[PDB]
Parts: structure tokens; sequence; C-alpha cells
């Protein structure tokens, strides 16, 4: 069933089977005797180094690439593996999505410091999200004093030990998690204060049902929701006068800010999409996380995290007759959560992740932030001569 969507005040709205960049790419190749997407400055690194890669697969090898654009098949194939990051490769009835665990850990807090009930359903779930997100926001500066936002981690498996719990140092200097703990949520059998009730659990419970253990017993939902946590977190400090987007250019003449975006792309995504994961809602978000994986945005830090990406978006785009490509999407992902703790530890997060988007993806105003990460690209034409 196809859905509409909304990304910015004024702007058209999109009907869309399941990923909106994937309804916009094929859009750009019907004109290609007068002109050819330009995806921008990492976009051309990218795909500049992938044309030198030996094992680059051959089906990705367009002549558009070598005419400042991407052929349709390459942005197609960037766009899967970047959506795919924080979605669970294994089937796991315990397991719920990135995105569900943010908003049942949210939900919660939100409860907890207005005392107010626990939702009961996903429409209830999804609302007063604008909310929920200045609430943490806020909150969150106080125990950011001490702490910051990087999992202190043993091996590079993403799943905690048999019994469901990662090292007990995994969560302690987290800021988030301490945030939660201080407002009584995921208490334990060796929590120190009296107990309060687990309000995540009561609301998994009625949304989800009996499968979706304890936070605090199973912690992979933790870890999870934790870092699609951060990401909401560093899209709303991202959206806290010329533009490079131009739709109507494009696709043709016919066609707060962080508020618009959870109302009217957001909110109607999950409702029709519940499964959705959080790099799948916003590819451009963990595009700027994997550029400030390594904590520097220097040439050289740059170069050798593209270097790396590269050679991870080849091993998962192979067609050759498994535990390499399980590595690789674990070393993804981590790379992107080890990013997106850099970017919130940083001194203005909002600031450094503005000076890396115009820098790497060419953005120039909040309406390209917005654009860019929910497209993962920002498109401009360029003339076939």
């Amino acid at each position: 069933g196809v859905y509409t969507v909304t990304v910015y005040p004024g702007d058209p709205a999109f009907e869309i089977q399941d990923s909106l960049p994937q309804k916009i790419w094929p859009m750009l190749y019907l004109h290609q005797q007068r002109w050819l997407p330009s995806y921008g400055p990492w976009h051309i690194r990218f795909t500049s180094s992938a044309m030198q890669l030996r094992n680059f697969p051959r089906s990705l090898r367009g002549q558009a690439n070598f005419q400042n654009s991407m052929s349709l098949k390459l942005i197609t194939a960037l766009t899967d593996v970047i959506s795919r990051i924080s979605l669970d490769f294994y089937s796991d009835l315990r397991h719920l999505s990135d995105t569900m665990s943010a908003l049942c850990l949210i939900a919660a807090y939100y409860s907890e410091k207005n005392q107010t009930p626990l939702p009961t359903n996903l429409p209830e779930l999804l609302g007063n999200i604008t909310a929920k997100v200045t609430l943490l926001v806020r909150d969150l500066k106080r125990a950011a004093a001490n702490k910051g936002f990087n999992f202190n981690r043993n091996s590079s498996s993403l799943l905690p030990a048999q019994g469901g719990l990662y090292s007990n140092d995994f969560f302690q200097e987290h800021a988030l998690y301490s945030l939660f703990r201080t407002a009584g949520m995921l208490a334990s059998s060796s929590s120190p204060e009296y107990p309060r009730a687990d309000s995540v659990l009561a609301i998994t419970a009625a949304v989800f049902g009996d499968n979706i253990p304890p936070f605090a017993a199973y912690q992979w939902n933790l870890r999870s929701g934790l870092k699609a946590l951060e990401s909401l977190i560093l899209l709303f400090l991202l959206l806290d006068s010329n533009k490079r987007l131009h739709l109507e250019a494009l696709l043709g003449e016919s066609y707060s800010v962080f508020s618009f975006l959870m109302e009217n792309y957001l909110v109607p995504t999950l409702l029709h999409r519940p499964t959705t994961n959080m790099s799948a809602l916003f590819p451009g978000l963990y595009l700027l996380q994997l550029e400030f994986s390594s904590g520097a945005s220097t040439p050289h830090a740059i170069h050798l995290t593209d270097v790396k990406f590269r050679d991870i978006f080849n091993i998962l785009v192979q067609s050759n007759v498994s535990q390499e490509l399980i590595r690789a999407k674990q070393s993804l992902r981590v790379s992107c959560e080890t990013g997106s703790g850099n970017l919130l530890e940083s001194l203005s997060p909002g600031t450094t992740m503005r000076d890396i988007i115009r820098k790497e993806f060419m953005a120039q105003d909040v309406y390209d932030y917005v654009y860019f990460c929910v497209l993962g690209a920002l498109p401009v034409t360029v003339a076939v001569v």
C-alpha cells in the first residue's frame, strides 16, 4: 500500500511505497541528453574511488559515474546500504526495531517527568514526539556535563553475551543511560533505590506483547534504542538563505521544522510501516555519523573513513558464492554508533554537523539539512556536454 509524506512546510507531498529517496532517484534520469544528477563532494569521491576498486560490481559502473554523476543503479545501491545500517539482519522475537525501542524509552521518560499515563498502542506511542525530544534535550544537558555518549565495548559484536547482558561497565559512562537511571528507569535486582514501575516494560507489553523482555535484562534493545534516540537528538540539534536543493528544477515546475518533519514524515511512515529502522527514516544522519566516526573532520581522517566505507560497501554489494559480510554490516553499524556519540560529545553538536554537511554534502540551510537527512544526498542538475 502506498502512503503520503511531506518533508518541509509548504513543500509538495510524495506518495511512496517504502523509501522517499528510492522514489526520487529514478525521476532524475528522464532527461539524460540535457542533464544528469550530481550528488555532491563526498558522493563524487565515493564514486571515483569505487570506479578504481578491483572487486567493484560491474552492474554499478554506468556511464553517469564519469559525468560528475552516479548511475541510477549505484545511487540505488548506496541508498539501500545506508538505509539498512540499523536494520536487524536476524529474526528474534525479543527484538524491537531501533526506532520503537527509542520511542518506548522517550515515552517512559516523558511520563515519569510529567506523572502522566503511559501509551497503550502505536498511535499514542507516536504522539507528542517534539515535546518528548524537547524535554529530553534540555534534561540531557545536565547528564552530559560529566558523561559521554559512547559505550565501553568488548569485541566488535553487536549482541550481548548468553543471558542478555553486556559487560557491567558497558552503559556506565553513557549520559542518556545515566539520565534514565536518575529518573528511576531500568532498575535491577542490584539497584540501590526502591524500584519504581518499569514504564518501558509496561509500554512494550501493551503495544508489542510479552516477547519483549525488560531492557535492563535483555540489553540489546537498550543499546539499540539509545543509539536510535541519539540520532533523533542529533536531528533535533541540526534543525535548531540560498539553498542547494531545487525540486522544481529536478522534478518539474509542479513540485518548527523539526515538529513538521515529525508529524508529516516520521509519524505517517511508522503508521504505515511500523518496523522502519532509524537509518531508513534518516539515512543522511547515518552518513554524518560515519563522517565523524574517527572523532575528527581533517582530510586525513575523512580519507581513512572513506577507504573503510568503500571496502565495506564493496563487500555488501558482492554477488559471489557470509561471516565477512556479517562483519562488514556490524562494522558499519558500530562506526555510525561511534560517530553519533562523537558528535554529541563535541562542544556544539549542531555546529560540527553543519560544518560537515556543508563541506561533504554542500547543504546550505535548514531546508537542505532536512532533505539531506531524509534522502542521503542533495542532487543538482548538471548539463550533459
